[PDB]
């Protein structure tokens, strides 16, 4: 838990998210605080916000937002590591110059911290260009672990009773048909993240119901080509969104795809 004398907020805000500066033993940090009402608060919202502080206090990875802590005073905040740009697809939508290359080394990124999850048995499970927030234009951290789990011992995926309010969009198939989620079906959200990021930040499945989605990929139908985006990259959002849970690759084998030097597999 942190102390609440060493934290400074912003009144802007950036629910409630400030930014805001932490000082530490020697320096200040700056810092992102997501802040909710003591008593009238939502207790469901505040569930979500424990379960991810519990998931991010076992990650280290230079790819994932690092969380501070806790504060408990006026109000309930979690306190993160500031990834000061923002998110990716807001990013791109302002910045439409970002080269090739540029955007490649981000998304590779991802798929390093992705790597790591899946090394991990996590599953994140909200994966998209919002939840990807810069640190600079050549450095992407993964957020928003709201949704995460912790994989049973003896089990790849995580089973969800129903579907609740989900990023359906961003899910594979066997999570809206039977409520399953493994590394791999964070892969298939990797792939619609990566067309997100190659479409400056545009939203996938434009116009369309989330019944309409899963009609349009049961039937074999992708989304197309982003203008300009390189071949290389749309042709490994295809290999993302393979529909076969079992025949769709996992982290290690999209992240080799992501590298922009030789290597052995
Ligand atoms: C303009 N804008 N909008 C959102 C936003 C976010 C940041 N950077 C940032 N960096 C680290 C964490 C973090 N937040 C706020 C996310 C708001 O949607 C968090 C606080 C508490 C828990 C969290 N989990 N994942 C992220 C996060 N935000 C910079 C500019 C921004």
């Amino acid at each position: 838990y942190l102390d609440r004398k060493l934290l400074t907020l912003e009144d802007k805000e950036l629910g409630t998210v400030k930014k805001g500066y932490y000082q530490m033993k020697k320096v200040v940090k700056t810092v992102a605080v997501k802040i909710l009402k003591n008593e009238a608060n939502d207790p469901a919202l505040k569930d979500e916000l424990l379960a991810e502080a519990n998931v991010m206090q076992q990650l280290d990875n230079p790819y994932i937002v690092r969380m501070i802590g806790i504060c408990e005073a006026e109000s309930w905040m979690l306190v993160m590591e500031m990834a000061e740009l923002g998110p990716l697809n807001k990013y791109l939508q302002q910045n439409r110059h970002v080269k090739d290359k540029n955007i490649i080394e981000l998304v590779h990124q991802v798929s390093m911290g992705m790597k790591y999850l899946e090394e991990s048995n996590f599953v994140h499970r909200d994966l998209a260009a919002r939840n990807v927030l810069l640190v600079t234009q050549h450095y992407a951290k993964i957020s928003d672990f709201g949704l995460s789990k912790a994989l049973r011992a003896d089990e790849n995926y995580y089973k969800a009773q129903t579907h609740g309010k989900w990023p359906v969009k961003w899910y594979a198939p066997e999570c809206i048909n039977y409520y399953k989620f493994s590394s791999k079906s964070d892969v298939w959200s990797f792939g619609v993240l990566m067309w997100e990021a190659f479409s400056y930040g545009q939203k996938p499945y434009r116009g369309m119901k989330g019944s309409e989605v899963t009609a349009m990929l049961e039937k074999g139908e992708r989304m197309g080509c982003p203008a300009g985006c390189p071949r290389e990259m749309y042709d490994l959002m295809n290999l993302c969104w393979t529909y076969d849970v079992e025949n769709r690759p996992g982290f290690a084998a999209v992240e080799l795809r992501l590298r922009n030097y030789y290597y052995d597999v």
